[PDB]
Protein backbone atom coordinates (compact mmCIF):
# COMPACT_ATOMS: atom_id res chain seq x y z
CA UNK A 1 0.00 0.00 0.00
CA UNK A 2 0.79 3.70 -0.26
CA UNK A 3 4.04 4.88 1.40
CA UNK A 4 5.79 1.65 0.44
CA UNK A 5 8.94 2.37 2.39
CA UNK A 6 6.76 2.37 5.50
CA UNK A 7 6.58 -1.42 5.07
CA UNK A 8 10.34 -1.80 5.75
CA UNK A 9 12.35 -1.51 8.97
CA UNK A 10 14.13 1.73 8.10
CA UNK A 11 17.32 1.95 10.17
CA UNK A 12 17.65 -1.77 10.85
CA UNK A 13 20.77 -2.18 8.70
CA UNK A 14 22.67 0.49 10.60
CA UNK A 15 21.47 -1.02 13.90
CA UNK A 16 22.68 -4.47 12.95
CA UNK A 17 26.04 -3.41 11.63
CA UNK A 18 26.84 -0.81 14.33
CA UNK A 19 24.86 -1.50 17.53
CA UNK A 20 25.29 -5.27 17.27
CA UNK A 21 21.56 -5.55 17.89
CA UNK A 22 20.31 -9.16 17.44
CA UNK A 23 16.93 -9.05 19.20
CA UNK A 24 15.21 -7.09 16.45
CA UNK A 25 13.07 -8.88 13.85
CA UNK A 26 13.44 -6.44 10.99
CA UNK A 27 11.45 -6.40 7.79
CA UNK A 28 13.74 -6.10 4.77
CA UNK A 29 13.42 -6.32 1.01
CA UNK A 30 15.57 -8.63 -1.05
CA UNK A 31 17.15 -6.69 -3.91
CA UNK A 32 19.36 -9.43 -5.39
CA UNK A 33 20.49 -12.98 -4.64
CA UNK A 34 23.58 -14.63 -6.00
CA UNK A 35 25.21 -17.96 -5.35
CA UNK A 36 28.67 -17.87 -3.81
CA UNK A 37 31.40 -20.10 -5.18
CA UNK A 38 31.57 -23.23 -2.99
CA UNK A 39 32.81 -26.43 -4.65
CA UNK A 40 32.06 -29.83 -3.13
CA UNK A 41 29.55 -28.46 -0.64
CA UNK A 42 26.00 -27.06 -0.68
CA UNK A 43 25.67 -23.72 -2.43
CA UNK A 44 25.56 -20.64 -0.29
CA UNK A 45 23.50 -17.61 -1.20
CA UNK A 46 24.56 -14.01 -0.71
CA UNK A 47 21.86 -11.33 -0.58
CA UNK A 48 21.73 -7.64 -1.27
CA UNK A 49 19.05 -6.46 1.20
CA UNK A 50 17.31 -3.14 1.77
CA UNK A 51 15.72 -1.61 4.84
CA UNK A 52 14.35 1.25 2.73
CA UNK A 53 17.15 3.66 3.68
CA UNK A 54 20.19 1.53 2.96
CA UNK A 55 21.20 -1.46 0.94
CA UNK A 56 23.83 -3.90 2.12
CA UNK A 57 25.26 -6.98 0.42
CA UNK A 58 26.84 -8.59 3.49
CA UNK A 59 24.05 -11.10 4.09
CA UNK A 60 24.26 -14.81 3.66
CA UNK A 61 21.57 -17.40 3.99
CA UNK A 62 21.91 -20.35 6.36
CA UNK A 63 22.09 -23.43 4.14
CA UNK A 64 18.96 -24.85 5.79
CA UNK A 65 17.07 -22.04 4.01
CA UNK A 66 18.42 -22.88 0.55
CA UNK A 67 15.11 -24.45 -0.53
CA UNK A 68 13.44 -21.04 -0.24
CA UNK A 69 15.72 -19.73 -3.01
CA UNK A 70 15.73 -22.92 -5.06
CA UNK A 71 11.93 -23.16 -5.08
CA UNK A 72 11.63 -19.43 -5.86
CA UNK A 73 9.74 -18.34 -2.75
CA UNK A 74 12.69 -16.09 -1.77
CA UNK A 75 13.69 -13.92 -4.75
CA UNK A 76 14.48 -10.36 -5.82
CA UNK A 77 11.83 -7.85 -4.68
CA UNK A 78 10.27 -10.03 -1.99
CA UNK A 79 9.70 -8.56 1.46
CA UNK A 80 10.87 -10.72 4.38
CA UNK A 81 10.94 -10.61 8.16
CA UNK A 82 14.14 -11.81 9.77
CA UNK A 83 13.28 -13.88 12.81
CA UNK A 84 16.81 -15.03 13.72
CA UNK A 85 20.25 -13.96 12.58
CA UNK A 86 23.82 -13.84 13.73
CA UNK A 87 26.63 -11.47 12.99
CA UNK A 88 30.15 -12.71 12.22
CA UNK A 89 33.19 -10.45 11.94
CA UNK A 90 36.02 -11.39 9.63
CA UNK A 91 39.71 -10.93 10.34
CA UNK A 92 39.78 -7.85 8.12
CA UNK A 93 36.98 -6.20 10.08
CA UNK A 94 34.09 -6.76 7.70
CA UNK A 95 30.86 -8.01 9.15
CA UNK A 96 28.65 -10.67 7.68
CA UNK A 97 25.02 -11.26 8.66
CA UNK A 98 23.90 -14.89 8.54
CA UNK A 99 20.14 -15.20 8.16
CA UNK A 100 18.95 -18.23 10.14
CA UNK A 101 15.16 -17.88 10.14
CA UNK A 102 13.08 -15.72 7.92
CA UNK A 103 9.55 -15.37 6.72
CA UNK A 104 8.48 -14.13 3.33
CA UNK A 105 5.74 -11.59 4.03
CA UNK A 106 5.12 -10.61 0.41
CA UNK A 107 6.26 -12.51 -2.66
CA UNK A 108 8.47 -10.88 -5.28
CA UNK A 109 5.55 -10.97 -7.67
CA UNK A 110 3.26 -9.17 -5.20
CA UNK A 111 5.77 -6.36 -4.65
CA UNK A 112 7.39 -6.12 -8.08
CA UNK A 113 9.80 -3.23 -7.62
CA UNK A 114 12.59 -1.98 -5.37
CA UNK A 115 10.92 0.01 -2.62
CA UNK A 116 12.14 3.56 -2.14
CA UNK A 117 15.60 4.75 -3.07
CA UNK A 118 17.96 3.09 -0.60
CA UNK A 119 21.66 3.99 -0.73
CA UNK A 120 24.60 1.70 -0.07
CA UNK A 121 25.52 1.32 3.58
CA UNK A 122 29.01 2.60 4.32
CA UNK A 123 30.60 0.11 6.65
O1 LIG B 1 33.45 -16.99 -3.18
C1 LIG B 1 33.07 -15.82 -2.95
O2 LIG B 1 32.96 -14.98 -3.88
C2 LIG B 1 32.74 -15.40 -1.56
C3 LIG B 1 32.83 -16.18 -0.38
C4 LIG B 1 32.41 -15.30 0.66
C5 LIG B 1 32.29 -15.63 2.10
C6 LIG B 1 32.64 -14.70 3.07
C7 LIG B 1 32.51 -15.02 4.41
C8 LIG B 1 32.06 -16.27 4.78
C9 LIG B 1 31.93 -16.58 6.23
S1 LIG B 1 31.29 -15.40 7.22
N1 LIG B 1 32.69 -17.68 6.76
C10 LIG B 1 32.30 -18.06 8.08
C11 LIG B 1 30.94 -18.60 8.39
C12 LIG B 1 30.08 -19.06 7.39
C13 LIG B 1 28.84 -19.58 7.74
C14 LIG B 1 28.46 -19.62 9.08
C15 LIG B 1 27.15 -20.20 9.46
C16 LIG B 1 26.51 -20.12 10.70
C17 LIG B 1 25.30 -20.87 10.55
C18 LIG B 1 25.32 -21.32 9.23
C19 LIG B 1 24.32 -22.16 8.52
O3 LIG B 1 23.38 -22.72 9.13
O4 LIG B 1 24.47 -22.30 7.27
O5 LIG B 1 26.41 -20.92 8.66
C20 LIG B 1 29.33 -19.19 10.06
C21 LIG B 1 30.56 -18.68 9.72
C22 LIG B 1 31.71 -17.20 3.82
C23 LIG B 1 31.83 -16.89 2.48
N2 LIG B 1 32.11 -14.14 0.08
C24 LIG B 1 31.66 -12.97 0.76
C25 LIG B 1 32.51 -11.88 0.86
C26 LIG B 1 32.10 -10.74 1.52
C27 LIG B 1 30.85 -10.69 2.10
CL1 LIG B 1 30.37 -9.25 2.92
C28 LIG B 1 30.01 -11.79 2.01
CL2 LIG B 1 28.44 -11.73 2.73
C29 LIG B 1 30.40 -12.93 1.35
N3 LIG B 1 32.32 -14.19 -1.22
Amino acid sequence: GSHMVGQLSRGAIAAIMQKGDTNIKPILQVINIRPITTGNSPPRYRLLMSDGLNTLSSFMLATQLNPLVEEEQLSSNCVCQIHRFIVNTLKDGRRVVILMELEVLKSAEAVGVKIGNPVPYNE
